């Protein structure tokens, strides 16, 4: 087949979708974009279809086989090798790349791409004076130039590297930065389990990062590292976190953690939030989520956002074992983002969870006497 990896196989091992791998990073189940839309892989738009289904329609056409909205890195760098030979395909037929493309080695190469993959055709062509010291190979001075521009700013350890590689010729800023993600991984990694960094693991990661293990920061981290599972943290979720947070030290990930609060700020954000603390929370061989664990996460996530929190606990510890299901999580924010001060504007009719029924009866001796 022509797609067939085998047919790298003279190449390096490490290239330009390895590069972007570290640069983007890699996803191999279709997710939503900053614009909303389906993709896939590294940074494969799929469709601007709302529907899912067409999504997995087009990912079916492009991989051929069924894959029901998940694909294997292998099938990811196939993807993205069609994307590249596209970007090199419109790079040779611009007037502005095309010599310095031609010009550069294969390394220095890669790294054109990656920055044609950030910006685009239009962005790169602007940097006239760094193209042209490229092409007449004054690396260092095109390294200088290109460290002045509104591209650093806008994503610095990426465009360091990329920097790096029109300097050297080589690869050693990605060499450089796995090693660093490798060895910081193997700081907290479960010395029974490489696969994971365990719960010794994640307290040694909170005290490097001065968290209380406790606190609501903690759950944020694992939120934006999209964690499976409370108490373990695998090597993919850090890998795959680290990269998309664009951080390869302990001190840039400490420097991110207020971002990472500031996006909470969105109601739509955290709604996302707040859905996914269900699933971290849940045991993976349950259903639903145990009654007691949820008011633990509740208690952390909603306290000062739910007004009757406090009367939810009174409620919750008079009533029998039960498993929470997702849907009742969800509709809990959704009470009380509507629900008046007084609970007057209840609608019995809204097919709210029976819980959330029996709650607004509940809380009805606490409001009248509030009221008198
Ligand atoms: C802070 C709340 N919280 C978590 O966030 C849990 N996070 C995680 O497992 C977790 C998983 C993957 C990656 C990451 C990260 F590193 F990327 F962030 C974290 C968990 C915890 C365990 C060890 C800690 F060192 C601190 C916190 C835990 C436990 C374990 N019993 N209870 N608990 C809790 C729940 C409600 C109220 C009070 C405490 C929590």
């Amino acid at each position: 087949h022509s797609q067939d990896l085998e047919n790298l196989y003279f190449q390096g091992s490490m290239n330009i979708f390895e590069m972007l791998r570290i640069d983007e990073g890699l996803r191999l189940k279709i997710y939503k974009d900053t614009e909303g839309y389906y993709t896939i892989g590294i940074g494969h738009l799929l469709t601007k279809s709302p529907s899912l289904n067409a999504a997995k329609s087009e990912l079916d056409k492009a991989i051929g086989r069924n894959t029901n909205g998940v694909i294997t890195k292998d099938e990811a760098e196939k993807l993205f090798n069609q994307d590249v030979d596209a970007a090199v395909r419109g790079i040779l037929r611009n007037a502005k790349l095309k010599p310095v493309y031609d010009s550069l080695d294969a390394v220095r190469r890669a790294a054109l791409i990656n920055m044609v993959f950030q910006m685009g055709e239009t962005g790169v062509a602007g940097f006239t004076n760094s193209l042209r010291m490229l092409q007449q190979k004054r690396w260092d001075e095109a390294a200088v130039n290109l460290a002045k521009s509104r591209w650093y700013n806008q994503t610095p350890n990426r465009t360091k590297r990329v920097i790096t590689t029109f300097r050297t010729g080589t690869w050693d800023a990605y060499k450089n930065l796995r090693k660093k993600l490798e060895q910081l991984y193997n700081r907290y990694k479960d010395p029974q389990d490489e696969n994971k960094i365990g719960i010794d693991g994640i307290q040694q990661f909170c005290d490097d990062l001065a968290l209380d293990p406790a606190s609501i920061s903690v759950l944020i981290i694992a939120w934006k590292f999209r964690a499976a599972t409370q108490c373990e943290f695998s090597k993919q979720e850090f890998m795959d976190g680290m990269t998309e947070l664009g951080c390869d030290s302990i001190e840039k990930l400490k420097a991110q953690i207020p971002k990472m609060e500031q996006e909470l700020k969105e109601p739509g954000r955290f709604k996302d939030f707040y859905q996914f603390t269900f699933n971290f929370a849940k045991n993976p061989g349950q259903k639903g989520l145990d009654l007691e664990m949820a008011i633990a996460y509740w208690n952390l996530v909603l306290n000062g956002r739910f007004k009757f929190l406090d009367l939810w606990n009174k409620f919750l510890l008079e009533h029998h074992k039960r498993s929470i299901p997702k849907d009742t999580w969800n509709l809990l924010l959704d009470f009380s983002t509507m629900i008046a001060d007084d609970m007057s504007n209840y609608d019995e009719e809204g097919a709210w969870p029976v819980l959330i029924d029996d709650f607004v009866e509940f809380a009805r001796p606490q409001i009248a006497g509030t009221k008198s």
